[PDB]
């Protein structure tokens, strides 16, 4: 088989995404550091064994695909797609290279960062640096449990990795970046009662609301789709709270991961452009996308034979 | 018995450091949330013992103490004093209040400076916000383990806390606080060797050197201070590392506690002004200094009962 | 002077309550077995430290106080007093001998129980048995965080140890144990906000209701108490749930440690008697008393004694 | 492939089995339950993880299949088959569905009963509830070590998993229950070594017993057996004890997994009608059964489809 | 005044190390004891808090004359030999001890890595001993060991010099052995044979009662009571030690006390025997192969 | 297909290495201990769990092996080859069985130890005994970061397994042990630079020297082996610190496993004998190997199903 690059990690309660632009003549330097990665992850994350669970997912954008890369491309690989809704819109930002480091630990995501940085200086062009902290129940900005539908084990490794569909690049997943910034004085004026009916799960105790009480606009009902045969899609999700309380900044930085971008699209196409039940996801009335990007995560064997 | 603030804290992982100004009119708002911050604290941190070890320690700077409070001022409690060295200064830079707040975890410190800012909006100004992570090996931005020659127990208690010489204000302490920000390139240039004669510490197992090669104006050298007896003369040091890989910001959040201002005073000078024996502090030639406020955290007793 | 038993434990995750009657011709026995607990405590313990953080402590009843000494009695050793409200009843039931048995884990509190009910087989009857657990948030079965106010330090040494005004039994504290059911379904069909105005506090983030919205019968408006001095009047609580999902109980076991039962009965009164502005607490109607208690647990040194 | 339940789990220190009737019109509420657990398993356990290891494992009875379901059935499902011994009897009661839940912690099986019997109220009759918890060194309440010489790995899921033999029910398994009470004063009157010869392991070190020393009538001489190719047959056990001092109720509940009930069968016969060399396991002279009951627990996909 | 870390953490894992000074050697000697406590910070800090690494460091009555001038702690005398009827404790030279302890052998070993660094030259070793504690706290019998130790405030006032003898108060007494074991023997026994000799009850911990516990056992002849009726108290750190391939199995028993009086008093009860009982039951299957005494000075007269 | 040994185990910071020669007619006692190697394993590790990790991998010598068993042998099982190299020797010492005992604390490790040895007393003579601890930061006694560029998972199994090239071993593997002594003082003589150029990794960070300095003579660059592919050639090593500071013994206890003793032994040869571009490994200019001997640790149910 390929070994895959650690899209499917352990639970993490820090992270730090970077995504950056090749500047001119900077492919080389890239490359260098793409056959490297690996053993950098390695070299910082190692001795901090068993606790720290250090690792890097490296993601290439369509554009920079074509400037470092000969021969075939991945079958799905394309620029982040601009939704403008009749309410709310989806922006795509630039972006050639992503970064997601995850850890129990900041201190050792900022470190396997620094040295990722120290050897692409002058080569890359920081589009976003984000800091992200998970809440010590697994809750979200918003005061919901995060994480809790995601597939796992078997389902998670269909649901996420490339296959036989485009044998060239099995191993690899595809995914896609959005930064969230979130109105916390409107959403702390909603009761409870009426927080829960723009997710579809109770606060508290995390249960599903019953498919007789869920709206057709919560949050749960428009990311439920289902195949042509009647299969659930899934996606892998790790989005992680941040901010600044300074500059009253309070955000989730949203990543996804799948097998192919089709189903990740279909379900933000139901959130911005809404369905025949529901004119957009009430989620979307206390939160902006600020940046959007999309990403091939090739498996580790690819970056190394570099 | 006065109960004193969590000067005395134990070994944390993540920090965020608060400094903020008291606009116009801001007073009331002020008093009204120094009396509940212990009771914030609480609420945020209990259910969360007894692995997220928070606390939340309140300062007060000498312009703000006059009005804020009629009565006594603490016998100590003055503004930054600017050290203008031949090479090095150390700046003063605006602060009325200082929350430093610690826990295991970055996500803990930061719901408790969302429900303090969340009481003070529209009465300060934010002059400066610090994110804290220490590496997992207590090591700081430099490389070398921080906080290993800190007083504990009884003599930690001594050195810390206000006593009969100002009994009205006994539990409290004086705080120092200076942002440093590192020239890492120029600090990775140096042989280990030559960085153990700048710290006057072995950079891998933490070994003091000897009395007969520690250089004059290493960092460990100068900041030793004895008092009139012979006594040392000790202050309790909490400094974190912080930084953003993407703007190159590699810095030091230093925090020094004294029972008087007087023993970090001396050790200021020191490092930026010399000594017959050395021009300044070596660690100051890969450091500068960007700001500095002193502040007193009051007992406990005090807060609450106003 | 005198060492206290292990009143001010740490945190534990588990609890077993046993209250039992002294049959008649019982008292040399119980007499043999309280001159051993502290023994026993570190035979079944000592093995499982430093984590297992066992401990027990033993209370005597007013009654039996009589039959078991000759000599002072503690100054104020009385049975329960019963509270006959308008709507809502204290009870008062028999108890001779309190066994407050906490630990990190279930069967170590069981094993300790073994042992000591071993000895005193044929001497005594049991009156209750609770088997407690806490919520992995250090929530209750009301789904509020329990323990928050809870005094720590000198503050919770002075609120719960006699000192000087009863010299002959300083170390010694008083608790009041009640057993609580809950009614559930009456509870669970309050919204969120309605549910925080019975108890005085958030439900997710445990911050307390400010003075002017807090109603003044709200259980932390009723428990908070003022002495003529205008001190905060404080007792230490280490409240458990208990259950069986199949006979539909859901339960807390209340227990409450002070120097003097005063404080206790005060808080006891204006629950359960109301006040001018409060009928009762609106906590009692959702919350039914099965049991009451009152027992002196002396100095480990009294009972090491005998 | 089928996904089998979680029968092969992690070590837990916690269970709690809950057995029930279904009253006469309770078939579709229970059937609503039934495709629902895993999902309510998921809520209540995602915010404890890594360390909550919330499981639960639904079992079906052969009366009650017949009631819920109609077509072909497991070819091995029956009602739990009495053994009326010379001495010693295994008794059937009743029980129409199981849920056996365990966790590192009680509180996460409480609240996941609680969610599940919520689901079931007015559609079934509790017949058995036991919270059962582990001695800290995996002890059962004779003080032997309990659960050494399960199978481990694939053997595991050879031993317990329903596969080509029944391929409608592939992913399937057979749940024995049975609560022991011991009689703890006979137990303790043996000497350890007698009590060695009753179960056939030391006591302290946990090492078989030689062939040579081994008794007939030893506990692990008994349930040792081989099948005609001279393979070893192996069931998956995961007993707890369980009780109550006050009433002196010491007891094991067993739980016994086999891919067909001729092994755990095989096993009882041999324990409790004996054989050529022996009358019965010594191990029934001091645990007298009070349950017995069978349950096919299927794979997951086939609750999830109703 | 600072004890040094007499009453420390339970810990896992121990280093003992016992040296003699050679002539000449007394200045290096003094040059270390003024920075062991700095060496010990150093070593343990950036493995709190996990590490709980300490060092107690002790002088004998010998080497004592040698290092200083002025006031000799009251109590401080060499290791007194018992040639008792059948069991035999012996007097081993013993100049300095270093009780090292943490959670891991791995920083014990950094730490006397960096001691021995030191005392190149200027010492002799004596004895090493890695220690290391069963995952339940049983000791190399297959007993619970450290249960009846003193806490808090009764440890305090049984392990450290005070009023009695100002100019040392916060000091310590420790009494060292190396025991091997009969472990053929040992395991031969009945587990209640066993019981007898030790005076607890093996798996549960349990003290036999004053109507079965042999006058002979353990428990009986090393409890000892005051002039008014209060027990003398040690507190005790005995680690388990051994080699499988050489067939030596041990335990190292170390005890501190505020005078050597106490311990004292309990070895004769063990060797010689009393009326009652001719020795400790537990030398049958226990030789004593090293005996020293030790003065575990405060931390502040280490530092000045 | 079949159940391997604990070979590829979880991080572990204890360890006891015994080496055991059978003495004439310990055939019967040796054979009787390999079928109950396991049981005893769970016998004291389970009671721990799950914290304790406590496991045991048995290794068989070649001159033992057939003294053991009367059928086929291992492909690759061959004793020890000596390499006599200009400077530095790697020597063959005696050894018949490997305990390779890990766990989580050294107790642990001893108490399986002894039950070994109990059943063995009359049978076996001890020829080497090694008590191991790990540094609390995966650190060696040279102060290098230990284990780093070990193959994991699936990787770690193809690099370490018999496979179907010898199908009646499968499950298998060859470990090469070797006690190594170190001279601390010459090592301690180097300035941290030159100490990098010895290992070829930094000392602080872990991070690689760049292939532009990475000496021709590091011990990183002669242990790395490309197959006639271009493939990585990888083993799996877990070496420990181990001493005594009283005698001034400061050493490495060197364990490799491999799918086949040839990769191992080429990572030896140049190591010993030298390149093109390399007299000799610089490491072995600060450590001296004292023993050295070769084992097949087979398949669980080749232990299991035994006489
Ligand atoms: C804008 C900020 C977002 C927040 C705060 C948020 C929050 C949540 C929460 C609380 C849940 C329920 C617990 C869980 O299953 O994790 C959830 C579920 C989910 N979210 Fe989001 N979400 C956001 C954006 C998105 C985006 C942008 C997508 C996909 C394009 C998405 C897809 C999903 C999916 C697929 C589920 C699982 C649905 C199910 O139960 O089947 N979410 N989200
Ligand atoms: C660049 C900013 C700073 C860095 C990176 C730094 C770093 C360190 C380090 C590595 C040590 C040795 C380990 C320890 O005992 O903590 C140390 C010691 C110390 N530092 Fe700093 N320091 C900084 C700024 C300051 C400032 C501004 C002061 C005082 C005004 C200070 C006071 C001390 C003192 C008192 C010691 C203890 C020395 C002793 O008695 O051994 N440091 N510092
Ligand atoms: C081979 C050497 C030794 C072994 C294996 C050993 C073992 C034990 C054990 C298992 C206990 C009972 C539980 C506890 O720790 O309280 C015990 C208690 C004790 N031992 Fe020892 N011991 C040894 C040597 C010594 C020596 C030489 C002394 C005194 C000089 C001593 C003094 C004590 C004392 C005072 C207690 C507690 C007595 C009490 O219950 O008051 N031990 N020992
Ligand atoms: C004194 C003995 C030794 C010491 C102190 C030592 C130390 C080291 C160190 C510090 C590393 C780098 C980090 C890592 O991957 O672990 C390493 C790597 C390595 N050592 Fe050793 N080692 C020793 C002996 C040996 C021997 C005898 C062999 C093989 C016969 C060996 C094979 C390796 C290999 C294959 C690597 C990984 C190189 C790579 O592909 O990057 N070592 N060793
Ligand atoms: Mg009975």
């Amino acid at each position: 088989e390929p070994e895959p690059q650690m899209v499917l990690s352990p639970l993490t309660s820090a992270a730090i995404f970077l995504v950056v632009t090749i500047d001119s003549g900077g492919e080389d330097t890239v490359r260098d550091l793409l056959s490297d990665v690996a053993s950098l992850e390695r070299a910082v994350g190692f001795r901090a064994q068993p606790d720290g669970r250090l690792s890097c997912v490296t993601g290439i954008g369509s554009e920079a695909w074509d400037r470092l890369f000969s021969g075939a491309r991945p079958a799905g690989l394309h620029p982040f797609r601009e939704l403008d809704g009749p309410v709310h819109r989806a922006v795509a930002t630039p972006g050639d290279l992503l970064f997601h480091i995850r850890a129990s630990r900041l201190d050792l995501c900022f470190a396997l960062a620094t040295e990722i940085m120290g050897r692409l200086r002058g080569a890359v062009t920081p589009q976003d640096e984000v800091h992200g902290f998970k809440y010590f129940d697994e809750r979200d900005m918003l005061g919901f449990v995060a994480g809790t539908e995601n597939p796992t084990g078997a389902a998670a490794r269909r649901a996420v990795l490339v296959g036989a569909e485009d044998p060239a690049f099995a191993g690899g997943s595809y995914a896609v970046v959005q930064k969230y910034l979130h109105d916390i004085d409107a959403w702390e004026g909603l009761s409870v009662e009426a927080q829960e009916r723009v997710i579809g799960r109770r606060k508290m105790t995390d249960v599903e609301l019953s498919d007789d009480v869920k709206p057709a606009d919560s949050h749960v009902a428009l990311t439920s789709v289902t195949g042509p045969d009647g299969s659930d899609l899934e996606i892998l999700r790790d989005a992680m709270p941040f901010g600044s309380v300074g500059r009253e900044e309070f955000g989730t930085y949203f990543i996804g991961y799948a097998r192919t971008p089709e189903v990740t699209e279909t379900m933000l196409e139901r959130m911005f452009l809404g369905t025949a039940s529901a004119p957009h996801d009430r989620i979307l009335d206390f939160s902006t996308a600020v940046t959007g990007s999309l990403f091939f995560t090739p498996a580790a064997d690819f970056l190394e034979d570099l």
